[PDB]
């Protein structure tokens, strides 16, 4: 049954990686079109890093070493294009921080060379080496594109609420690993910021803040409220630094707390034309803009971990309502798979998108499907807590919509309109998350139970980076 479909998902991995080792590795990611490679996270072959913790936790030995092997020969000292500090966190540090996590705990029986495992640690700490000057400005906080050759930067004045808020996870773990605390240090000043909100009217609500910081002084530069893109990962991490120390970060929870409470009450929103849906709007200067974004369907996930962490009902209660309204815009698609982007105000909605509207409570802005994993993601995250197994349908509803619809020859691509047959035209494009979060996730749910799934309470042994990638809890 579960075992059947877990083997499923193990193949889909399988086909992507065969693909992406056939025509594009070392490359950081396949062109699952053209059958090309592309190199748009500095060359460093970002898709076979994101791939590392998703193999390990598959058991596939063979995708390991053949990983472990490249990370050894990476040069994060050269790269023609500029980098993004966030990217480069979330998907490179954390993942080699979370294959060495991995391999020297729940999966140390995995592979053999303990060289090539302790080369994560050696390999993640020579990459912040090459990135921390980022943080050397007069506030903290970083500039978030930079160059590492000249050390030069954007000559940007504000950096955002996502890019700044999520880095602490990952490089407080590089500190606590290596005994080094610079690491921490940097990034947890950057966040200070965060923390203690000026000017006050820059946080509209308790614990709800702007979503974008001046380099100079590390005050917020506007005060619009939101849980998407740019702004989304701030308040995942906030629940889950505490997760992973919660002696060290009981002010990250009390944050959270605030904004869970504020998001609830505040930004808590209904379509017009179906009441008993739910989904979070943003806020500027007393005015609500009625749209969301698959990105913010990581809200559901958030809601519950911090729900059955806190063991506080009304939060996990939230969070299903926020699970089941990113379900809704999955199965109301020709696909089964949901849009980009949507908004249900009465004042806009479209007129070709009257009647859909109507029915399913929202209408289309952009119906491409990039390979996102957020809805998978809190479906996953619905199912550890509730222990229900209609969620745990909704992600395998979800994987058979995607695997039939964006897979070609050699991987999976991005789709043009999850309304349309086949959804639309395919983009020749296939990014990294796709092997270190959809894959994961859906393969999560329905595999056996090990310290690395999420659990209830304070059992967590393990948390999540915003990439999927699995870091041990501190101590
Ligand atoms: C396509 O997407 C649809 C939208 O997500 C989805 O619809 C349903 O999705 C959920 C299916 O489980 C469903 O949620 C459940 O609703 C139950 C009934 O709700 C009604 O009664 C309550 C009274 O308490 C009212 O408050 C509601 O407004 C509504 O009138 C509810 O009983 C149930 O709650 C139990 O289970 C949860 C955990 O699963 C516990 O936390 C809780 O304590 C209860 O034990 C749960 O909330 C949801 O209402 C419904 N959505 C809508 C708007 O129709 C479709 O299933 C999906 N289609 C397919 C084919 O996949
Ligand atoms: C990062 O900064 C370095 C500066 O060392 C840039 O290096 C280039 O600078 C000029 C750009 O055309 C040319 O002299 C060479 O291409 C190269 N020379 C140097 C100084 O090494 C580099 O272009 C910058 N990175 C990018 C592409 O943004
Ligand atoms: C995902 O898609 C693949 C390919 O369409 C499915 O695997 C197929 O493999 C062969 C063709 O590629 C054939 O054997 C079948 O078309 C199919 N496999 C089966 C079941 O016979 C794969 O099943 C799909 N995944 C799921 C679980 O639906
Ligand atoms: O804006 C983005 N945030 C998410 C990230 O948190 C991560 O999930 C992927 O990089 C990818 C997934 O949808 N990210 C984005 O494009
Ligand atoms: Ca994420």
């Amino acid at each position: 049954s579960n075992q059947a479909k877990a083997d499923a998902v193990k193949e889909a991995f399988q086909h992507a990686w065969n693909g992406y080792m056939k025509y594009a590795f070392p490359h950081d990611e396949l062109t699952p079109v053209s059958n090309g490679h592309a190199d748009s996270r500095n060359g460093w072959g970002a898709s076979a890093v994101d791939a590392l913790s998703t193999a390990v936790i598959m058991g596939k030995a063979d995708v390991v070493n053949a990983i472990l092997e490249h990370v050894a020969d990476i040069d994060f000292s050269k790269t023609s294009d500029t980098v993004s500090l966030f990217e480069t966190t979330i998907r490179y540090l954390a993942g080699m921080l979370s294959g060495y996590d991995l391999l020297q705990g729940p999966a140390k029986n995995l592979v053999d060379n303990q060289d090539l495992i302790d080369g994560l640690l050696d390999q993640s700490r020579n990459l912040a080496d090459v990135l921390k000057f980022a943080f050397d400005t007069p506030s903290g906080v970083p500039y978030n594109n930079i160059n590492i050759t000249s050390h030069g930067n954007d000559g940007a004045t504000t950096n955002g609420l996502a890019v700044t808020g999520t880095l602490v996870l990952e490089w407080t773990r590089l500190s606590d690993l290596t005994g080094d605390e610079e690491y921490a240090k940097l990034s947890q000043k950057a966040e200070s910021y965060l923390l203690k909100p000026q000017p006050s009217s820059s946080e509209p609500f308790p614990g709800l803040v702007g979503s974008s910081i001046n380099i100079n002084d590390g005050q917020f530069a506007d005060s619009r409220v939101s849980w998407n893109g740019g702004d989304d990962s701030f308040y995942e991490y906030l629940i889950k630094m505490y997760v992973y120390d919660p002696k060290r970060f009981e002010t990250y929870k009390d944050r959270w707390v605030l904004a869970a409470e504020s998001t609830i009450k505040h930004l808590k929103s209904h379509p017009k034309s179906r009441p008993d849906l739910t989904f979070l709007s943003s806020y500027s200067n007393r005015n609500y803009d009625l749209s969301s974004q698959h990105l913010t369907c990581f809200d559901g996930g958030s809601f519950l971990l911090g729900g059955t962490v806190l063991d506080r009902q009304d939060f996990i209660d939230f969070g299903l309502e926020l699970v089941d309204g990113c379900e809704a815009t999955y199965n109301s698609t020709l696909t089964k798979i949901g849009p980009d982007s949507w908004g249900w105000d009465p004042k806009k909605v479209p007129s070709d998108q009257k009647e859909f509207y109507e029915k399913a409570g929202f209408y289309i802005s952009s119906g491409s499907y990039v390979l996102r994993p957020e809805v998978i993601e809190s479906f996953y995250y619905a199912h550890r807590v509730t222990g229900k197994e209609i969620y745990r349908d909704w992600v395998w509803n979800a994987f058979v919509a995607i695997n039939s619809t964006c897979r070609t020859d050699s991987g999976f691509a991005a789709v043009s309109d999850v309304n349309k047959a086949n959804g639309g035209s395919k983009y020749d494009n296939q990014e990294s998350f796709l092997f270190a979060e959809v894959m994961k996730y859906s393969y999560l749910a329905h595999s056996e139970d090990a310290a690395w799934q999420v659990q209830k309470g304070g059992k967590n042994t393990f948390v999540y980076n915003t990439e999927a990638h699995p870091i041990s809890v501190a101590r």
